[PDB]
């Protein structure tokens, strides 16, 4: 697995049998994770960070300024842990990991997993590490979906949550965007129904998917600052072409197509209320922990309004609106502001 | 030209020589157009409608309810005319039309700008004997031409209705349209624009159009159309084929090289270049009454930029359509746009 191989050192837990909520049984299941800091004697200073769609468990690589003495993820006070999602190419069971029923990797036959499946298996790993209580879950985008799900363990196990730039349930809007992206991959003749060779990926599908995704993560103001026309009578508009190509090419060179499909399909299963309550507001009201909901007005995927709805129905919640024009991106572009918010909340 | 061939009847004007603002000279240039109604004796009841990126001059086919007695484009009062842009597959000079130096222009059709279209169109209007224009009305790309028509001055162009549009190309829109063109550039069937006309880069074109179509939507509109069953088409399952369906139809009935040519036009747009030092200063040179129509959740052309138009155009009124639709709105909410345009044309 070349994708996992490119990472810094990390731990693997192996779960010998795991029942997906579909009823499919996974065997000999690796769950990759990375932790920083030390558990206290009481084993109750654990902070779980939930990562983003295409990231690895190594949160330090895109959230580096959230880490360290006095920062949000204060390695002097907390045991910070991030566990890799099923479906990912970075160590946990997914299309890229060995299939024990044919050993060859799962490839295109890796079962469907849900947000709730990840939360369940990740908590099994924590039980093994001996974690007795969780000081906080913090996660953005896809990770704020897991964060909301962790909360349902109750306030005795999960003390606080910080869902960032996220939703309670899949929306038509995002479903359409991610389906569009998946279709770019399905239509690449190199895809071969997911049977492609690992070093002959559907590169053009993946790029195109990534370009789309990357723009949905931006805002109009942000792209307008970055590229504009000369006054009347890179930065110029000419430079857009290669901006788009550059980072999309890098991603396609270093991510797996089948994992992109598997991970995004996870989004479609998300609903904090299914099986639990008759509506989203009623499910939100079952979240009893203090919550800090962090959002930006010009996130184009996860709306301001839906974050306001979270804050309205979660009984002990505070809404934090980041002062920015950056779009869904903001939680990375404005890392210092997110850090201050998270740290202030963790100190109460 | 199979694209032009699928249309209802229309007129063609032939301009024997036309100098593009690049300096490239086009020769024996067809300009296709379609009109409704009759000019009055004075020849001053002309309403120009500016069409959208992928549309023909046949505005009735996507704006049918704007036409008719008592409606905005009232064929009892006005001579309504829409001329086809250069670069389009539907009749005006473009990749699909005969090259006078050869066979169609194909991939070798010159860059044209918004200003080129306005100039050759106005030459056509001069031939038709139009002495004054009662109003120019247009949305998305058409709003760009609309703003450009205004620069002829209030003696020739009496009023403008720019709808869902911008004063200048933005990084945001350039990124979206360049992404779309890159879908076409990467389709192995594109062949640097040298493809055979009946073996189009269909997959590039579809993909470019799916992306485009979603950028025309809003979150609330997509959320109403597709959602999840309550806790414990309409379903999310149905998104897949919604995306394929209309995109497939488009790719079957539009030309790749034209898509490229047309979208590249967007990059040249700037009402201020050569005229003024900023956008606000150019907008202040617009002396006609203007009705600026927009929606709050247009994701391509922002509420704020229409507010800026209204702020700098001295005799302007901003009309914010009550809708949750996105860029689409001017079509989804045709009746509201009709009422606004008509009320303005009645002043
Ligand atoms: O899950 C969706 C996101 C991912 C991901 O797919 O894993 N993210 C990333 O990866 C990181 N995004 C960026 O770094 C975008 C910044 C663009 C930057 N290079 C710039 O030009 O400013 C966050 S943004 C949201
Ligand atoms: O130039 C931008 C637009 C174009 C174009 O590219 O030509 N348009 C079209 O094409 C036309 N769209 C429609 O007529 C239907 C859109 C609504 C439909 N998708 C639906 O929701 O059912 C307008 S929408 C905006």
């Amino acid at each position: 697995n070349r994708f996992e191989a490119s990472l810094d050192a990390q731990d693997i837990a192996r779960i010998s049998l795991f029942t997906l909520e579909s009823g499919v049984i996974l065997r000999d299941v690796p769950v990759a994770y990375k932790s920083w800091g030390r558990m206290n004697v009481s084993r109750d200073n654990c902070v779980i960070v939930c990562h983003t769609l295409t990231s690895s468990a190594h949160v330090t690589s895109w959230w580096p300024t959230l880490f360290g003495q006095g920062r949000a993820f204060d390695t002097s006070r907390y045991f910070i842990i991030c566990l890799n999602y099923l479906g990912s190419p970075f160590g946990s069971a997914g299309p890229c990991s060995p299939d024990p029923d044919a050993e060859r990797p799962y490839g295109a036959k890796f079962p469907r997993t849900t947000i709730r499946d990840d939360v369940r298996i990740h908590r099994q790993v924590l039980d093994r590490l001996g974690v007795r209580q969780i000081a906080a879950v913090v996660g953005a985008s896809m990770g704020g979906m897991h964060t909301l799900e962790w909360a349902f363990f109750g306030p005795e196990y999960v003390r606080k949550i910080v869902p960032i730039a996220t939703s309670c349930r899949q929306s038509g809007w995002c479903a359409a965007w991610f389906e569009t992206q998946r279709q770019c991959i399905y239509d690449d003749p190199k895809y071969l129904d997911g049977e492609y060779d690992v070093d002959d990926q559907p590169v053009r599908g993946l790029e195109t998917a990534r370009k789309i995704a990357n723009l949905t993560y931006k805002s109009k103001p942000a792209m307008d600052e970055r590229f504009h026309m000369a006054p009347g009578v890179g930065q110029p508009i000419e430079a857009v072409s290669s901006y788009l190509r550059y980072q999309a090419q890098k991603f396609a060179a270093s991510f797996d197509a089948n994992c992109y499909i598997a991970m995004t399909l996870k989004f479609d299963t998300h609903d904090i209320s299914r099986g639990r309550a008759g509506s989203i507001p009623e499910a939100l009201a079952m979240i009893t922990q203090p919550a800090l909901i962090i959002c930006a007005r010009s996130d184009g995927l996860y709306s301001f309004d839906e974050h306001v709805e979270m804050g309205r129905s979660i009984p002990n919640s505070r809404l934090c609106v980041v002062d920015t024009n950056e779009g869904h991106d903001f939680f990375v572009m404005e890392a210092d502001k997110v850090n201050d918010a998270v740290r202030g909340f963790l100190d109460q």
